[PDB]
């Protein structure tokens, strides 16, 4: 009855929070048909596929622009710089949102109630509708699940309705870019998935939610992960794509907070979400034993290829390279918990992964080379690799989650540079990609790396600039092939670093123009790389 004011109809059984006991019954029931049907690994999870999409569609990702929304937001088609808030008409969300209400009408429905915020004083109440489990089993492990008695009294905040067997034949006359869709409306407090069912639509929708409303109110809305030591000392890891924000922040020695999206407060240090998403494409467990360990019943795997025998080949990536599991944060030993909280961060950590070959594998920043490199927001991938041999193209995305943006990259920039001061925290740029080898840098090395800076070995070693990024590195470090900190020491010759150096340095001066029309803009070009 409650689900006639969302404008679904005829609805004779609703699944409300369903148990992780009840989402395993569901997923393996052999009448299930398509996508919706999950497999029983060796591991004891459950496994699915997400059909065509096996990520997120940000080319599908509209915002409805109305008085609420027209002034705040920060625009695909007005300011300076690319982003995929792509404004949507109020008419037309009308149309997608009948579309999706008549899809889930008439059906068995799953209504899963949730938090997106740790502190009660910040966080929005969360309503997701959908009518596939496993999709309800996404959302259960990703979001903070309620107690009984925070379910008593739940008012929502927020509906998603996932549609994602319906597709939107309009999409032409509209000016859409398929007959799929993701699009939020701020007027409403709702969000409408058509077409897609992958799960990571729901998630970042929800973090988009929370990066509109927090940095407004002086709190930093952050795309990292964090943890902290057994001294009380906190670290966050920031970082686009693959670049490592799940597989390095779990380690056995310091408790977990979360693994990829997280507030900062007056208070400190907070998680939005109830779970962790990790990649698992070439999954090691002697690399990643906890991250494995995690995958048991009542974890969810996405598109790994199971076999005939049940057992799970994860370097498999031929349905997709994103292959995922998600599990409930506590598949996990070593978290903080009841609440997933601690207090102000005193190391900064950005994660980048170089495919140019050119970037140190870490780096302590000056302060203005922090907020340089945090409005860059650099990656690169090697995009052409099925293509024999291939060669590296770069991502720039402000704050490490413009995707994610909705506000202006520099209203990100200014409440973490107010809380990083305030506690008194010191930035560092670590490249988990690629040197002139031509390999990655390894795990091991990568973490020996980051338990050099969170121990302070980091903070005293003498360190000496590497020229045009101006990067400090250090000459040597505990448990580190000294080899490697040097980034022009893993080519035949050092003109070979000096040519991809200049190459890349050029990307990063043409992608800082456009924050250079104000003065504290223009004055961050000094902390830039320099030809
Ligand atoms: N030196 C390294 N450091 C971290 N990760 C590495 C390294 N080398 C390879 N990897 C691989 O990179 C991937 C990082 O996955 P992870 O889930 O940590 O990404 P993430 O930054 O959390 O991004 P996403 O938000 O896409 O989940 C894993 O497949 C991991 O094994
Ligand atoms: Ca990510
Ligand atoms: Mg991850």
């Amino acid at each position: 009855e409650e689900l006639e004011a969302y404008g679904i109809s005829d609805v004779h059984d609703i699944v409300y929070n369903p148990s992780y006991d009840l989402l395993y019954q569901e997923e393996l029931d052999p009448s299930l048909t398509g996508y919706e049907r999950g497999v029983l690994t060796n591991l004891g999870a459950v496994a699915v596929d997400t059909g065509i999409f096996t990520g997120r569609s940000p080319k599908d990702k509209y915002i409805v622009r109305d008085d609420t929304t027209r002034d705040t937001f920060w625009w695909a088609d007005k300011g300076k710089g690319k982003n995929d808030n792509k404004p949507l008409s109020p008419e037309t969300w009308q149309h997608l949102k009948g579309l999706v209400t008549r899809q889930l009408s008439g059906k068995r429905l799953f209504v899963v109630d949730a938090f997106c915020g740790a502190n009660p004083d910040t966080r929005l109440s969360v309503r997701f509708i959908t009518e596939v489990a496993w999709q309800a089993h996404f959302v259960k492990n990703m979001f903070i699940r309620p107690s009984d008695e925070e379910l008593a009294g739940f008012k929502p905040d927020f509906i998603v309705m996932n549609g994602a067997k319906c597709t939107n034949p309009q999409w032409k006359e509209q000016g859409l870019n398929s007959e799929n869709f993701v699009a939020f409306n701020l007027t409403e407090r709702m969000q409408l998935i058509g077409g897609t069912w992958y799960g990571g639509e729901m998630k970042k929708g929800m973090f988009s939610m929370m990066n509109y409303l927090l940095p407004l109110k002086g709190i930093a809305s952050m795309h990292c992960s964090a943890n902290v030591g057994e001294k009380g000392d906190v670290a966050v890891f920031f970082g686009l794509s693959g670049t490592g924000k799940t597989t390095l922040s779990t380690d056995p020695k310091r408790r977990l907070i979360g693994d990829n999206e997280h507030g900062w407060d007056d208070d400190g240090v907070f998680n939005f979400e109830g779970g962790c998403y990790a990649k698992t494409i070439k999954l090691s467990k002697e690399a990643e034993p906890e991250i494995y360990n995690a995958i048991r019943r009542d974890a969810l795997l996405e598109n790994v290829t199971k076999r005939e025998d049940g057992t799970i080949d994860f370097d498999d990536g031929s349905k997709t390279e994103n292959t995922r599991v998600s599990y409930p944060i506590y598949h996990i030993d070593n978290i903080v918990k009841p609440v997933s909280k601690a207090g102000h961060a005193t190391k900064v950590i950005f994660l980048t992964a170089d495919a140019f070959g050119v970037l140190p594998p870490v780096s302590r920043l000056t302060a203005d080379q922090t907020q340089y490199h945090f409005l860059s927001g650099f990656t690169a991938k090697l995009a052409g690799t099925e293509r024999g041999i291939t060669e590296p193209t770069p991502t720039f995305s402000a704050c490490f989650g413009a995707a994610f943006l909705s506000l202006h990259p520099t209203q990100y920039a200014e409440v973490l540079v107010k809380r990083m001061q305030a506690a008194g925290a010191q930035a560092y740029l670590v490249n988990t990609g690629w040197n002139g080898t031509g390999k990655r840098i390894s795990i091991k090395d990568t973490r020996a790396i980051i338990d050099a800076i969170l121990n302070g070995s980091l903070d005293n070693a003498e360190t000496f600039t590497l020229p045009m990024f101006n990067l400090a590195i250090p000459t040597e470090l505990p448990g580190v092939d000294t080899k490697i900190l040097d980034p022009r020491n893993t080519y035949a010759s050092p003109e070979q670093w000096q040519e991809k150096a200049e190459t890349l340095a050029k990307l990063f001066i043409d992608n800082f123009d456009k924050y250079t029309d104000t003065p504290a803009g223009a004055a961050l070009v000094a902390a830039g790389p320099k030809l």
